[PDB]
């Protein structure tokens, strides 16, 4: 919000005003780094951006611990590596690359539409990295009518968009990928889980009118009491999380999952790609901004 709001106060005493996107700027598929960017927190354009950038950003105005991020950092560095073809040292070329499919972008996003989601032919490819609606309402659907919910429900979400996925996109390509989905989920509940309960750290319960906020909007919910979580949420906070959420009990079932879907995951790991392998084209649209209504600079 405008420095002079006070907004963010007394949980980050320095903030920025949103400003929308503009169609020569680069976004992620990262309703995170889409937030930070859109806040000038990393750059507006969405070009360049260092490694203490990004954690100053999640640090300072998202209560997210530097432990959070590191192998978030290491992967982001990788595919920018294997997208463009060199090292790219300490500067990170742009967020849309980080929409590189089968690689730190994954299938059955809980927000986003697949790569090859509903085409009709095999080299088709559709935009896998703007916010969709749609397939976000498929997501919320899991827990209508509910304002909160729990490491079940999250469970819930996950295996509605892998079926979801599984059976839309061209046969083929679905590649189910619960190890980063879930840190994922690990990190919406150390953003927005309520911590104005009292069990918040050991039983965290989603705010939905948050979570949706954030993804919609691609700022902060601030205008709902939300603030960053203090102190910063670190690593064990998520990956906790990652693992309550896929060992939680599965009370539906639904058809089309991939094998496996149901029990634990691995522990994420850092990506690597063969020299040899050519990326895969990213998808071109302009970056989203929410529309409906447009947002002033203190939401
Ligand atoms: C340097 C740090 C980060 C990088 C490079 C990064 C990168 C990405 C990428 C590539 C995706 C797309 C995965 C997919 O859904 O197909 C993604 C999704 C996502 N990110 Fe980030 N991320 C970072 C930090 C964070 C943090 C700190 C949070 C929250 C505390 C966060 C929240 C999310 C969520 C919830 C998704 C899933 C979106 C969806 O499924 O619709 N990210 N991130
Ligand atoms: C973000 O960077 C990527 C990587 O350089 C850009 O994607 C490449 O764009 C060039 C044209 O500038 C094409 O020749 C390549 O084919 C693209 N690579 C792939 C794998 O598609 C991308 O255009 C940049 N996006 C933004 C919005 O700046
Ligand atoms: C992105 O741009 C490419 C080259 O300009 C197109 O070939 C792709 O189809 C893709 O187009 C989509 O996104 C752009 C935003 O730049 C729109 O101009 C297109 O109409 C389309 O939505
Ligand atoms: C914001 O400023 C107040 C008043 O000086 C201070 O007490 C508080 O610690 C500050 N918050 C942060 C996160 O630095
Ligand atoms: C997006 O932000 C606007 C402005 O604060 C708010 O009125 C709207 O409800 C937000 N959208 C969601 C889905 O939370
Ligand atoms: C989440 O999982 C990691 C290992 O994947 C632990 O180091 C952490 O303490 C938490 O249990
Ligand atoms: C790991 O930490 C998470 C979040 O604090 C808990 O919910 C979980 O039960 C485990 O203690
Ligand atoms: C990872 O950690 C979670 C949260 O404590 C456990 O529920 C799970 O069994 C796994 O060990
Ligand atoms: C885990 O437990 C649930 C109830 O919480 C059952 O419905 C399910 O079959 C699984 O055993
Ligand atoms: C069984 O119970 C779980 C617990 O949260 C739900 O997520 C599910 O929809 C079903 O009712
Ligand atoms: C239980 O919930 C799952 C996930 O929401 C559905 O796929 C199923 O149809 C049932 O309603
Ligand atoms: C739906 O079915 C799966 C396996 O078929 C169970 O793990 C789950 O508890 C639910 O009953
Ligand atoms: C389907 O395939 C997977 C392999 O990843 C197994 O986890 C599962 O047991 C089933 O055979
Ligand atoms: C979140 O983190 C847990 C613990 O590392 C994994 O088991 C899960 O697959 C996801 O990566
Ligand atoms: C990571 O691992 C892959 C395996 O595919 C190698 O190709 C790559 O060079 C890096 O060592
Ligand atoms: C990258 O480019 C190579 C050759 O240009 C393709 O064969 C590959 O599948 C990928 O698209
Ligand atoms: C988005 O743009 C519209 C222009 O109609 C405004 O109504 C709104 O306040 C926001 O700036
Ligand atoms: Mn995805």
């Amino acid at each position: 919000q405008e420095p002079g709001s006070g907004i963010g106060y007394p949980y980050d005493n320095n903030t920025l005003p949103y400003v929308a996107p503009g169609p020569t700027d680069s976004r992620a598929p990262c309703p995170a780094l889409n937030a930070l960017a859109n806040h000038g927190y990393i750059p507006h354009d969405g070009r360049a951006i260092s490694r203490e950038t990004l954690q100053n950003a999640f640090l300072n105005h998202m209560g997210i611990a530097n432990s959070v991020i590191e192998l978030a950092l290491t992967n982001a560095f990788v595919v920018c590596e294997y997208v463009t073809g060199s090292d790219c040292g300490d500067s990170l070329v742009n967020l849309t690359l980080l929409a590189e499919p089968h690689a730190f972008e994954h299938d059955h996003s809980f927000s986003r539409k697949d790569y090859k989601q509903g085409v009709a032919n095999s080299n088709d490819f559709i935009d896998n990295r703007n916010f969709d609606a749609e397939t976000f309402q498929t997501s919320l659907d899991v827990v209508a009518g509910k304002t909160h919910f729990d490491y079940a429900d999250m469970n819930e979400i996950r295996l509605q968009r892998e079926s979801l996925s599984n059976e839309l996109d061209f046969p083929g390509w679905f590649t189910e990928s619960k190890p980063i989905q879930n840190v994922e989920s690990g990190f919406i509940f150390a953003l927005v889980s309520d911590f104005n309960l009292p069990d918040n750290d050991e039983n965290p319960l989603v705010r939905i009118d948050w979570w949706k906020y954030w993804f919609t909007n691609e700022s902060f919910p601030y205008h709902l009491g939300w603030h960053p979580p203090s102190p910063a949420r670190e690593i064990e906070f998520v990956t906790s999380a990652s693992s309550a959420v896929l060992a939680a009990s599965v009370t539906s079932t639904p058809s089309s999952l991939p094998s496996g879907a149901i029990g634990p995951g691995a522990e994420a790991v850092p990506l690597s790609f063969a020299s040899t392998m050519t990326p895969f084209l990213l998808a071109t649209n302009a970056p989203y901004y929410a529309q409906d209504p447009t947002l002033g600079p203190n939401d």
